[PDB]
């Protein structure tokens, strides 16, 4: 099960540290799970009942924070697991937030804008009881965005009776959102890639990078690592293929091209290569920013990268983890690496609370400052236990939640 | 599954009546399901995490109403199913209530009064979000009583900030409870036994009754059917055996004896008989007030009773239903027959809302008035569809919930 | 101290019954004591700070209930004591109420209607935090009336935001009050006088009564005992003197006369006598409805009445108590006898909650029904302990508050 | 009385300034005084009733702010007095806060961690009515700390229903507290010492300091005055004795030693001296940071210090005041000098409101900025009335509270 | 009608831009209009009923923001219109606020301070339902000030139950107000005058300015344009006349004189001139900061200024607009130019929400920063449509409100 699989990873770090048996049990089970079955009037006039979930795992360190998923395959399990991760993800970044998540079993594609807006409202009204700007602050996830998130904000105000706007994050800038939301995640990855370059003693200008995937994270990660760090993005990949060029790409251009034509492949001035080939390139840093299992048992021994900065979720598998650490390859974990979003999300909530908004430069600095921190905080725990950065991160996280849980 | 099994029974009556396809779907799924994992400090000092559930099925006709279960085998499914029934149960009785239920996976026997009181509080605080005197009014179920219910009421007031006391039912009389709570269910069964006697044209004084089981329901049903109706309880049964006496028993005495000595068996002036034998006695009315399946395929053809007033839950099985109706034997369904409890529970909530308490005679009259009603309301629907009383009851119920669901 | 003096009386009955030591301590100390110092703009333009108290003694059995005192000598102590009594007073009557009281150190006489209204509001606003229709429901006491109580009700609504009217009792009938408020107390005394007559085996028609005092309680007690019971009020008394007439007075007339001319004395057809003389008359029932200590050590042995129904507060002293019981003279205690007011006050609150008002006949029947009850409930406890009715009453009271305190 | 004694000090400055008679009366009496008697289940199982007090003196300028005291000798009086001071203390610092205080008559030493946590909760629940993040924000006092304060915060959330964390101050950093809490008070004293040096024309490097006492305040005052100011701490004292060294101590070391061994005495490289001796040393600045009355009539004439920066409460007595001012010795009053705590407490509340936390440097700067200010604001009023700094501070305070009281 | 006249101006810009027909309709009508008739006890003792209005036009972008008017001629119409403007005014400044306004039909002059305070409270209580720190934040307008505004704040807290202070703006600094309130508007005008000097390519030191009017705005506009910008205020005007002096005035002195003697006229060292004459002076920038219609059809062709910065409301008429733009004379619109007030008001509310107050320099910088912004944002839209700045401003405003309205 998706959940049990997560609890396992937790249990591991739970041992490396002397964590009270019973205390670990409360950190394991989630505080609240709300499942709702609500009707929605479809455009054609017939009513359709939908299943929705909102899970508040842990709240010891603050109000639950986590996105909402619109997928036809979403399951209580999946949600629980994702909520579970949020708890630690936020903890490692050191944010006054807890961990939660939610979703509705629905395929947005077969629903009209009117129907979506409708479902989006009924949902938020159905789970209102459990949420609030000081209890649970939803956010966009798969198949949801600033548009859906704005309907949420609205529906809430209409019920609550006054402007809240701190009830959800990821809202359009003109409606209480924050600047730097888009580049968030990428900038985070960049900050990490640099820091790793440091621990590895590599020179950002002389370094070469390979980014797997070219979505939001991929693009910005490549863009900023290239511009601000000065490294050479020698290869990027699409959902189709990849392109090489030891001379270095011009991410700027590559982006436009990726926009114009469905993919980065076909792009001239680039030696076509496969995705699995990219993962094995001879580069300093490899940023897996696409699908899971990218780095697995099969290629674990082939990776020549000195550092693997996880831009996506679960890019590398447990087995690959072991192999990679054995070979002494630094692997900056996702909970830390691609937490740049959750971080800028905290800023949005903050900016909202005081109805005063910071400009880009600030959001940037703040983001980089906390990334650098988290990185180091994890680093220390790493040496203190001689474990891999991923485990170190879970320990640090499990630590903070426990202490808070204890002090209360 | 326990739930699916109930949905089936519903689907049946759902067909006999022209019920909008999509409307039925909403009546099928439950509105809210809340699952909580809360810690509790055990006497010895260690913390133990427990699982609790509160389910609000339908609320169209009023706030959810249903007890709380303390059992180590309780499961989401079981709760959902039980909640589901409450929806129709209250509906057939015509009470301004919805349907809900809840429970905690715990064995009260291995917990100290201090620990119980503790767990009971933490629970009620954990599900507070979903309940209220106008949202969900819990009540005692298996392994919970006026004592547990009073800790509930207290804990609530301490949080809410003022005396509520309508937050839960089944409280001690001296703390906002209602009179006639004990004899409630039994009196209900009595009222039905009598009414079944009328439509059948039998004379209450000349009639003879056989009550299977001798718990709360059995005793009072036997007691009141004997005293107020004037019928002759010719046989009653224990969890061990049964006793016959065509002359007629003195329920009054039989009760004391049942108290003094663990059972009714051994009781002098009574021809010992088996439980399965009792079911086949030659009496006018047979009140199965014990275990389920009592009347099944095997004995279905043997029952000589003209009327079977179900004092327990599911005494007679589906197959037996068919056979019994085929043979033309009136079978007053449980949802109606043993709903005298839920009914007196409604009055308690009422009395509480206005902090004014009625005396016995009132509670009685009110109870009897509504039973008589429901009975007839069901009777009508029966002729209107030429179905058996049980089905008639589910139709009447499914009808009321739909209308309300429609009007809203 | 006034308070300690009360605690003593309590401690006595607390012993006669096996009451857990620590449980008795909580029943001793009061839950809440709020003291406020608020300014008030006087007519002439200068501000004057006033001291006000609101004390919620016990609340186990319901929301605190008790009047507000406007006196220049009121002290925290006095209030505490009075609140303390309310707790038991309501408990013996069996009302879903707790015990509270309050007051403001001010002499209404030196204040203009405008200033009073002002002070009355500022006060109620200052103690709002502690009160509510379900927390603490003030009422009129010394130097406060339906007028002051109405300003209270208003000020509350203006703050709360909606019509409450269950926030205080003793309001004008046209503004949420109840009928039968005036005759309340007296009717109570009447009911008791009659009941005392029963246990004593005396005939209501043949009986003779002597009422000491002629205020609200005195008049109505005399009026109703005469009209409804048929007894012969042979003597009544003023703050000046008294009048005898073994033939029997016409309370109806006596009332008018008492209105026209400052006193009952001077009234023709009446043999003038002193107050202390009245107490010793040779009558069946003596209703001390005036000042305290009326029946003390000095005259204790002189009283020839078979029953003393306390219409006032503390008419007879402790020593007199002993002597009287020794001599076998039934003494219906005040907490029970003159509780007819608090009782009709409960009804007012009830009628308010459901915004539906009962007519006189109902209020009467309800009042008498509960009086009869309380009387008997006390009677039983009396035999169970072979103590005097006053003690029996405190036990019954202390019992109910303990049980509730325990169940919670 | 402790209270009347404070009112006297107030009355003095009340005269020096033309303060409306009646307006002064409202500033004299406290707005709210809540006294609670609550039970607590002791480990052994028996219940023990405790007495707690919460007093909101004045609120005109903001919500009441003040710590909670756990002592067996605490009395309503003591609390009132302390609350009274908070009102002016915050006023002189110019903080949007009012004045309040509270305490429970209990000896924490005879209670188990479990019992304490229990009592700590029950208390906070009992005084919830009167407090809130915008009404009254408690804080730690004598015998209470971040641990007790965190149980408070928790208990509140559980009742309120959502994360507050601005309900109390002095919480652990990881649970909503603020950085710089420890060094707070000391840094304040430091800032003053410097400002006085300024006014006295002394050079921070050439100056010599003597700190009486070595608790939190003493240590940090000594540490920072030494490191940041560059002065020479020539003597510090314990609850036992003191140590001299005109060469200058190494507070850094002295602290460790004070930790290792119960006292600073015994510490080598230090000429042992008595406490009363320290007070008379020939130094520029003397920081009485220990017990009250330290500087009294007896030694008043002996002090050779040019400036006395009160780090504790009431170190110097009224008589000593007169003498000291007569001799022309600058005496920075406590309300101003040791208010660095209340100040950092305001920041904690601020950081909480916007759920964004500042880092040390900020908390420091903010603290110093306001201290510098308050100092000067007081300085001005001093010249405008040619009174001593203590009186100047009370005037400035009484002024601000009056203006606000007036504008409203 | 005042309202319809405003709707027209809107409709104009509404066309220049492709704005959905129906969307424009919602932007046209105001969301809420509350009219109240409340009594007030007059000093002499008689009650007088008053009429009050509070109008929430649009709220899409935030809570309604707008002052309160005390005038005997105020009408629903006038308010609606004024509210309507606030909506766009805040929108162009880009403040998280909506649009609202209110007023009471009363002449303050005939009311005593006591009566005013009274009325001020009753009013605020009557419109409480519609306002809040997150719904509608009143502010001072004609005939209301920090004093009235403080009675508002108080009355609210007394009802709400806790300190708010974000409920209204324009409060006294010592009571939650902000610094820089007075110079606000003027500074804004200054910022604009400079920016215009820029687009026109004029040198701030060489430029000459003529300010019509000498109230708050006029004086400060003149003061700051002179001191900070270095331009030469060659003429200012009173409600009587004006004074010329090509050498340049000393606004500093001119202010004192205007204070001492009722007007600027009579002031030596100044060539007296008429108001209509001033408007035609040969200066670079003309700041109409007095009455409306100042620049109309009649003088439209006479104005020699290269830039007209509207310090007042509607100084120039529609016809004059056309003529002025035709002649190519830059006209910085009022909604932008004299919005410096609303802007600093936003800051006050912000500072209040986090109970942390900024110092002058901050308030200034923030103000100038946003003014510069709005100016440019408007400038862009101006070129994108080749319309006059006033229209550009309305488009920019109508745009932002629509987008928000759409996203929701």
């Amino acid at each position: 099960s998706l959940y049990e699989m997560a609890v396992e990873q937790f249990n591991r770090a739970a041992s490396l540290m002397d964590l009270e048996s019973d205390l670990a049990e409360v950190l394991r089970r989630p505080k609240r799970v709300l499942i709702v079955e609500f009707p929605v009037r479809m455009d054609d006039g017939h009513v359709e009942v939908f299943t929705g979930y909102r899970v508040q795992h842990n709240v010891a360190r603050g109000p639950a924070k986590g996105g909402i998923r619109y997928h036809p395959d979403v399951t209580l399990d999946e949600v629980k697991a994702l909520a579970f991760w949020m708890t630690w993800k936020t903890a490692v970044m050191n944010l006054p937030f807890g961990g939660g998540k939610g979703g509705v079993r629905v395929d947005p594609k077969k629903l009209s804008r009117r129907e979506l807006e409708r479902l989006s409202r009924r949902f938020f009204r159905e789970i209102q009881v459990i949420i609030g700007p000081y209890n649970d602050i939803p956010a966009p996830d798969v198949n949801t965005n600033a548009d859906v998130i704005a309907w949420y904000m609205d529906e809430y105000e209409m019920n609550v009776g006054h402007t809240v706007l701190g009830i959800v994050t990821g809202k359009p800038v003109e409606l209480g959102g924050s600047k730097g939301r888009e580049e968030a995640t990428g900038r985070g990855v960049k900050v990490c890639a640099g820091l790793a370059m440091d621990v590895l003693g590599i020179d950002p200008k002389k370094a070469t990078v390979a980014v797997q995937g070219f979505g939001n994270v991929g693009q910005f990660a490549a863009l900023l690592i290239s511009q601000e760090l000065g490294s050479k993005v020698v290869a990027v990949s699409d959902s189709r293929g990849g392109i090489y060029n030891p001379e270095g790409f011009d991410v700027e251009e590559l982006i436009r091209y990726k926009k114009e034509h469905g993919t980065v492949v076909t792009y001239p001035k680039g030696e076509r290569i496969t995705n699995e080939e990219l993962l094995e390139l001879d580069v300093d840093i490899l940023v897996p920013a696409a699908l899971e299992g990218a780095i697995h048992a099969g290629n674990a021994e082939r990776i020549k990268a000195k550092a693997v900065v996880e831009g996506a979720n679960g890019p590398t598998t447990p087995e690959a983890d072991e192999i990679l650490s054995r070979r002494g390859i630094l692997v900056v974990p996702d909970i830390l690496a691609n937490a740049g979003g959750v971080t800028v999300s905290y800023f949005e909530w903050v900016q909202d609370l005081q109805s005063f908004f910071w400009d880009l430069d600030q959001v940037r600095n703040a983001l980089e400052k906390m990334m650098k921190g988290a990185f180091n905080d994890v680093m220390k725990v790493k040496e203190k236990y001689n474990v891999d950065m991923r485990t170190a991160a879970y320990i640090l996280a499990i630590d903070r939640v426990a202490y808070a849980t204890k002090k209360r």
